[PDB]
């Protein structure tokens, strides 16, 4: 399924893109290393209700694996991801959220296609440019 930017599914189910080999049944607590800043300990887990965002999460995750999209259930409260809320577009059209509490892995999505390679390379090259200019501010 070719991700359409800002398109929710009728489930409203929480998604999580990553390269981590997670399994159905896993409970995962906050505090892993950031995908964007070596050595940065995370206060939150990031989740999304759009397929587009979860694909970005699978493609941009650190690791040698192939991207995976997990279906997750938070144990506690979620809030708008500030990294993508009112930062260009008003509100939270990617429907990206974060939580200070653990999440359970309740399934895996298997029939999705990632972004065209020139889109993923453009995203990676833009992020390296914000790195080099010291404009890659990450809120957590
Ligand atoms: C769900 O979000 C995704 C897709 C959105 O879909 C889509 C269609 O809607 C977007 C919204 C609503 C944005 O508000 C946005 C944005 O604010 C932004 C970049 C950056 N794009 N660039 C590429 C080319 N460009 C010329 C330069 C920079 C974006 O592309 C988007 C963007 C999209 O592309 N940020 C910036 O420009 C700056 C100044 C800083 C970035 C800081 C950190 C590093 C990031 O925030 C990290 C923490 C992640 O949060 C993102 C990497 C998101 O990855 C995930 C997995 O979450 C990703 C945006
Ligand atoms: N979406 C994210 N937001 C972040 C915000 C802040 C910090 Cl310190 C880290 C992250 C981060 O690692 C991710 C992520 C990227 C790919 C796969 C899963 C999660």
């Amino acid at each position: 399924n070719p991700p359409k930017p800002f398109e929710v599914h009728e489930s409203g189910a929480y998604l999580h893109g990553t390269k981590a080999e997670l399994k159905v049944g896993d409970r995962l607590v906050p505090g892993r290393e950031s995908n964007f800043e070596a050595g940065r300990i995370m206060n939150h887990i990031y989740i999304t209700q759009t397929l587009d965002a979860a694909v970005w999460g699978a493609e941009l995750a650190a690791g040698e694996g192939r991207g995976r999209i997990f279906i997750v259930e938070p144990e506690g409260a979620i809030e708008d991801d500030p990294n993508v809320t009112d930062k260009k577009l008003p509100g939270n059209p990617t429907r990206s959220y974060r939580t200070r509490e653990p999440v359970w892995i309740v399934g895996e999505l298997t029939d999705w296609v990632g972004h065209p390679p020139e889109q993923l390379a453009a995203m990676r090259q833009g992020l390296e440019e914000l790195r080099r200019k010291g404009l890659a501010v990450i809120y957590d």
